């Protein structure tokens, strides 16, 4: 549902300022986060990809081979309201995106591609929250 996806979004973005400081990222990535869930908005900046990668790593969502860690993704989803079914459905969407995306040597671009594919799948399910919820109050 959009309500669960809002909560997952807020919690995924809570480390954004921490990741920006660790990576010395520029403020020109901020608008991409404010617009993350805006339908048809494409993020193209690889630096925003690096940030998304870091946010995933903060939640232990990347396994030792650079692919989704299903168990930790499931645990994250379920803490914030997903039942086992929704958790599985979310993980399957991300896995499906990993397998469909044009492959990329650059992890920041790979992550970006997976995020954009995932976003489109969530819109297709009518589960997208408001556009700006990943940021929450983290940049205020
Ligand atoms: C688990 C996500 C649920 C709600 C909102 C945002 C999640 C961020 C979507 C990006 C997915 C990152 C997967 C690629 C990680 C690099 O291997």
């Amino acid at each position: 549902s959009p309500e669960i996806m809002k909560d997952l979004s807020i919690n995924f973005g809570k480390a954004l300022d921490t990741c920006k400081k660790e990576l010395d990222l520029p403020d020109s990535i901020n608008e991409d986060f404010y617009k993350f869930w805006k339908e048809d908005y494409e993020i193209t900046n690889r630096l925003t990809g690096c940030a998304i990668k870091c946010l995933s790593e903060k939640l232990e969502m990347v396994d030792a081979d650079g692919k989704l860690h299903h168990g930790n993704a499931r645990e994250f989803a379920m803490k914030h309201g997903a039942d086992d079914a929704m958790a599985k459905q979310l993980v399957d969407l991300i896995h499906g995106c990993e397998k469909s995306i044009p492959p990329n040597d650059d992890r920041c671009m790979e992550v970006l591609s997976i995020a954009m594919c995932f976003k489109k799948e969530i819109h297709n399910l009518k589960w997208a929250p408001n556009m700006e919820v990943v940021v929450g109050e983290v940049l205020a």
